[PDB]
RNA sequence: AGUAAAUUAAGAAUAGAGAGCUUAAUUGAAUUGAGCAAUGAAGUACGCACACACCGCCCGUCACCCUCCUCAAAUUAAAUUAAACUU
């Protein structure tokens, strides 16, 4: 890295600078003091104050970017909200008053739940024991519980659809899926949570 | 980490000749542990009949030639003795 480590990871929040003094715990009034006599990292490129930064959607994104090539990634994505609030709103005009009250039409708010659905709380470790390998149960933290769920859909997609069909159409179709618990993607968490039942006493192993 | 990846340009050398090489630029990620059971290294302790240094040293059965010794059925071979007393 070209940054020391005695550099800041910058703060972006509008909000946390323009907050009253008085508002602000003693803990971030201290930081904010220090941070003064301290160096602060350039913002990334990507890194701005917009109302309409999602992190978890721009993370979606740059795993399904190729080659760098974000342009595309981030039509990728814009084109699939799209396409699940135009699926939402054909459904919405389409139902009764009573079914139009629960059909859910943010796309925003689509995505994160669907993502949550099919986070696994425990995953596997492959290990070699006497030149055999075993997969042992593991709680699995925030950050992995979190990955392996985009990790999955965007595998889902990618692969497993028609010759034909686009991602903005088969993502938002599995998006919206998801949201209703009833996809592939979650099939593929519940098989995860099913082999860790069957390897249930073989968590002994784990060493680290 | 401006990394990987992708996409460009130029240069060296040639008369010409690389999908090779050198260099410059562009776009631009994911991930980094509740680590040391193992693998390797380092440190400490201990062991060593190894020092060619464990790809070490090393012990028995088995296999030819040669040296010495022992036992043993028998056979024969030479060797080796010592006196006993009567009249
Ligand atoms: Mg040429």
């Amino acid at each position: 890295s070209r940054y020391a480590p005695e550099f800041r990871e910058p703060l972006i929040d509008k909000e946390y600078y323009r907050k009253p003094v008085a508002e602000l715990t003693e803990e971030e009034k201290y930081d904010q003091e220090l941070k003064k006599t301290q160096f602060i990292k350039a913002a990334a490129a990507t890194e701005t104050s917009s109302v309409f930064a999602d992190p978890v959607i721009s993370k979606f994104t740059n795993m399904m970017m190729k080659g760098g090539n974000k342009v595309l990634a981030r039509s990728l994505m814009a084109q699939t909200l799209e396409a699940v609030k135009r699926k939402q709103f054909e459904k919405y005009r389409a139902a009764s008053a009573e079914e139009q009250a629960t059909i859910e039409r943010n796309p925003y708010r689509i995505f994160h739940e669907a993502l949550k659905n099919c986070e696994p709380v425990i995953g596997l470790v492959p290990i070699l024991k006497g030149g055999h390998f075993y997969q042992v149960p593991v709680p699995l933290a925030d950050r992995r519980r979190r990955f392996l769920a985009m990790k999955w859909m965007i595998t889902e997609c990618r692969e497993n659809k028609p010759r034909r069909t686009l991602m903005p159409e088969k993502l938002s179709h599995e998006l919206l899926e998801a949201f209703h618990n009833r996809g592939p993607v979650i099939k593929r968490k519940h098989n995860m949570h099913k082999m860790a039942e069957a390897n249930r006493a073989l968590a002994h192993y784990r060493w680290w």
